[PDB]
């Protein structure tokens, strides 16, 4: 018979999870007749089949993922002879081991306040203390004054995300506060954001 | 494929302002306007005195 | 004839640009007779090999 053996068991090398985009690394391939790559992401009970013909890259990009959600993923490589019907049947393929993970949490503002240290001679400079939860490589926090609707979201702190945030230099007044998250995929060119 | 190289971060405008507190003068803060591309920047100052 | 077919169309995987250094990623190769890699960077009109 034609030497169309089943493709070798593919093993997921590494996976990175973001908000909606995720990095997935897969092992190498050796069969000459294998022409495409297929993946099965199982959330709750349903499984999504994502298929990609490209095989020259040792990694695949996954989108359309709900942040703060756990997923189970499987992948396999299909040749020319095996059709899509067998792909749904999952017959004649070496399915990768099921892997479980979870998407990153969008950084949100839980609690926020500003406190000024009472110095003996006068009043010390106020420092805004913010409690936040979520996942982000670094966070940018901007504030817009509520006194004037034309006020802009003035930058006040840009840096790593942390539950305890202290910063000063804010003038006395009334302002709104918003946060934005940012995650960069290991390529350094692909960057994922959690919105505002 | 078309692309573009990163921009060298340069100092466009720079100034230092101290907030006027009621009891005395607040600590001055240097406000610097810069343009360019860099993963992170290191800024050093040398006294001219 | 000798089975020296043209190499498969190589596709640039990803590229990163810096100030003077840059990262360029290229796809895999399959022909056994291919021994070297060549690149052509075209700025303005001239192309550097």
């Amino acid at each position: 018979m034609i030497s169309n053996n089943a493709p070798a068991k593919m093993v997921l090398n590494s996976i990175m999870t973001g908000y909606t985009l995720a990095y997935v690394q897969h092992s190498i391939y050796t069969d000459y007749d294998v022409i495409g790559r297929s993946f099965w992401l199982k959330v709750e009970e349903s499984i999504d089949r994502r298929d990609y013909t490209g095989v020259d890259t040792f990694f695949v990009m996954i989108n359309n993922l709900t942040p703060s959600t756990s997923y189970e993923i499987q992948g396999a490589f299909y040749d020319s002879i095996i059709d899509s019907e067998l792909l749904e049947a999952k017959i004649g393929i070496n399915l990768s081991n099921e892997t479980n993970f979870r998407t990153k949490e969008k950084p949100i503002i839980v609690a926020a306040r500003s406190e000024s240290e009472p110095v003996d001679v006068g009043v010390g400079a106020p420092i805004v203390v913010v409690e936040t939860t979520g996942e982000a490589s670094y966070c940018t926090i901007e504030l817009k004054s509520t006194a004037s609707e034309d006020s802009e979201w003035v930058k006040y702190y840009i840096g790593a995300l942390g539950p305890t945030i202290k910063f000063g230099g804010v003038p006395v007044g009334d302002y709104k506060i918003r946060i934005s998250g940012q995650v960069t995929m290991p390529d350094g060119v692909t960057v994922d954001s959690s919105g505002y």
